[PDB]
């Protein structure tokens, strides 16, 4: 659900700043990872794709070929409250996007294209949070 995705996003986003330099991702492109979900944030920059690799690697969410590791992704998602309701759908949805971009061999570019597809399909399927839901989780600390 969108509520569960808010919790996943809020945690996943904590590795933005440590990944910023190696990805070449300007603050001007993305200042806080929660804005990934803004209606009018365009998910396009190769640097954001590099950042997403870097952030995923932190939680072993990538397989040897820089695609989603399905098992580790499922385990990550179920580590959040009610995570089991989202885990099957989210893997299926991401993997479907990956197949559409399998002919992009540049890893950063492939991953940003996959991220954009995942955002769009997440809205269609009802698992996209609003920024305010993401902020509400972050704000409990
Ligand atoms: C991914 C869990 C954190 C929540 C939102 C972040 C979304 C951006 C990226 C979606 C996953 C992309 C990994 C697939 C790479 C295929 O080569
Ligand atoms: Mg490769």
């Amino acid at each position: 659900t969108a509520e569960v995705m808010s919790h996943v996003t809020a945690h996943f986003g904590k590795t933005l700043e440590e990944c910023r330099e190696e990805s070449g991702l300007s603050v001007d492109i993305l200042d806080e990872f929660k804005h990934f979900w803004s209606d009018d944030f365009d998910v396009v920059h190769r640097e954001l794709g590099c950042a997403i690799i870097c952030m995923s690697n932190k939680f072993s969410l990538m397989d040897d070929d820089v695609r989603m590791h399905h098992v580790n992704m499922d385990e990550y998602i179920k580590s959040f409250p009610n995570g089991q309701v989202l885990a099957e759908k989210m893997v299926k949805l991401i993997h479907n996007c990956e197949k559409q971009f399998d002919t992009e061999t540049d890893d950063c570019t492939r991953v940003v294209k996959v991220a954009a597809c995942f955002k769009e399909d997440s809205r269609k399927e009802g698992i996209a949070p609003e920024v305010a839901m993401v902020e509400a989780v972050i704000e409990k600390y």
